[PDB]
């Protein structure tokens, strides 16, 4: 009858987040901030090859950098694919990354610390049908993490990944589709979790990851998809 | 008077709140391996954390155990043995008997006992401290590295299965964690010793007891129920 | 029925539980390559046999370990004690007794080879396969293990892991001509087919061969594309 | 033997990395090897090359440049630019150029020769192991993708191969050198170049047509 009626994990950390309007952008920005990090969001499309390093630049002193790169994945088949589509999914997910680490490593290497974190796909360790343009451009994103995690890490530089999938993004899972029963039914097959990871369950281990608890992890990939890779 | 305070007095640990506060969780073999610093970093989180020492080879123990503790959250399946060394060309069925007795039979019987709580209810986790040497091969560890894999292979298909009843059923695979047995004070104090874990672990230093516990403490906490069936290597690099 | 090619020449194979599981096919593609096949039936329980077997096989150049009982496919939540000690007594337990008992030889001549025809539950998890996929993760974690330990010898011990191969045991003809199995075969196995026992057969000859000499504790998926 | 009789397989940069090793075993495995000498920086060239073949039952993805040593915070546009236009951008426009007289017979394999930095981070090489993995993910999809139409898209991904751009007689003399690879590769030697094709030769040969989208760690078990 009483019943009617009756955090600071990233506290000081400054952590930039790219194109913070899109996938797993407004998601992080969210959580991070509730954990106590001062949130520099940037909402650009980095397809411009000199903006990368304006943005780092201007945003000064960077604890962490959350690289989370997107467009729509093309569904095109993969007998059809064209170099437009190529060149917009690699101009889009791929080439911004090395642009964004080589600004932001100088000042990490001078004081021995800092964190980079790729929100990345399980498109990448997974094959599925007609994603062959996304998935190849979202392996060369695992490849380099696990490359440069190994490089850095004596620096005392932690890069890591997320390889996601299934997760309650409404870009691919929109309510009309998640309420539809053949959505369900293929959902419960394909994902041994047997629902959508949530927006806030990807973000909080991101920000696990961004804490000083994960400085023992550098160059892993840790997918996040419900079961369907692990 | 200790000697740790001329130079660790006043330092905070790495992660320092209510991330299990309400959990009963019991942890098996807990003055042994990781279940020391488990026992103490899940307190620390709010757990209510019901400790037992028993070495599990005795079949009848683990129901036992389940049965007394009452309401159980979280299972850690925290079980070793110190890993034979022997040559594989060497091995015997004592060596073999004797590790499989006590890392492996253990685990179905405590999975068993406390499932059918979790089942009724849709919820509760089963945690495995599983070792990186069943992904990655070593040398003179081949029936430890068998034992850790029965471990890793049980996870992923009993998470599969009781995902859909709400159950999280995942595992750390362990290896180069500070653990004093292992790495003795007399092995970090040798140059040749930091030198060759430079050369073979990318972290370039042996993953903290603190920071392992802390990974299974997010593992066991309701952040992490997006995670079934999953193994999460925890080895500097080693095995990714 | 109601009332009733040179590739392996001159290599001895020990197939062990060679009248089950991939064992049919083994000997007859093996014995198509020139291997002298040692065809053991024995289910290998008892912990004194494998010494005995491979004791009286004298020169043996490759150990096809082929152990399998029928999969339990129990509950998790259900699974006892007998059932544990059956499926690792059968699949494990074997397993170490036959190499210790081989690599002597072996290690005396730095020169051989072990398979272990193992399976791809150990890789990917399903549902009521708990036990089985256990003991197979304990098949494939040994031979990580004693490869990179063996390697300098000279010796490769490498594994399959299998599924979805056009076993009759698990996968009936009737079931096969099933509209509503093939639709799930098409959805859960990208080759949309099983893998032939001849084409399983064929890889496991390719790894016991000299070409495969580069290979040293490694497990091969041969499920389709169902685990790679 | 005849393992690809009557097989016509392409392989491209047929004179870099694996290509001489691939023509000579496959051509001894009873292969018509069509050689193509061509760096495919140009989008156009492909396309061309396929085209100019008629049928081909086989085709090999060999791509390279020698790998960027370049420290991670120091790559700039120009290196990944050469290194993602040599090894990955002509991948698929080789796919789309040969597929739909795959698809048309429901028959045809390719295998892309990969690199196994994809798969095991090393130092300074980020630019080069980010473009592996591009081609490693790629054929994962593809794979899957293509299985039902009765092609077979799988990669190999080699290291420590006895390639001599990378292994030259110096470096094998060299006792510190012997020290480390016995340390680094379970096999405790290189691979050879013979091994490494007739591993390519069988994934190229009927018997193999049960493997869809799947990658080969070739490295003495420095990745498996």
């Amino acid at each position: 009858h009483h019943h009617h009626h009756s955090n600071s994990q990233l506290a000081g950390k400054r952590i930039l987040v790219t194109q913070a309007d899109t996938f797993m952008g407004p998601t992080l920005c969210e959580v991070f901030a509730e954990m106590g990090a001062e949130v520099i969001a940037d909402n650009n499309l980095l397809t411009d090859p000199a903006l990368p390093a304006k943005i780092i630049q201007q945003a000064g002193h960077i604890d962490v950098l959350v690289i989370n790169l997107a467009i729509p994945a093309p569904f095109t088949k993969g007998e059809l694919v064209d170099d437009s589509e190529w060149s917009a999914t690699f101009s889009a997910v791929v080439d911004p990354m090395p642009r964004l680490c080589t600004a932001v490593l100088p000042q990490m290497i001078e004081r021995q610390g800092g964190k980079i974190l790729v929100m990345g796909s399980a498109s990448a360790l997974r094959g599925m049908k007609r994603a062959s343009t996304y998935s190849a451009a979202r392996g060369a994103q695992l490849s380099y993490v696990k490359a440069m995690g190994v490089e850095m890490a004596p620096q005392g530089i932690q890069i890591n990944a997320i390889a996601q999938n299934f997760v309650d993004n409404p870009t691919y899972f929109p309510e009309e589709t998640k309420a539809n029963p053949k959505f369900q039914e293929r959902l419960k097959r394909d994902v041994p979790l047997g629902r959508l990871v949530s927006l806030r369950e990807d973000a909080l281990f991101a920000a696990y990851l961004c804490s000083d608890a994960a400085d023992c992890f550098v160059g892993q990939v840790f997918p996040v998809s419900g079961g369907w890779a692990v």
